[PDB]
């Protein structure tokens, strides 16, 4: 199934690293 297929790499890598970047501030 799409679910967890497409945006397990999206969000899991792509912003995978949101959280330093936006803790940073």
């Amino acid at each position: 199934r799409l679910q967890q297929w497409r945006k397990a790499a999206l969000v899991l890598n792509a912003s995978r690293r949101f959280r330093y970047t936006l803790d940073l501030k």
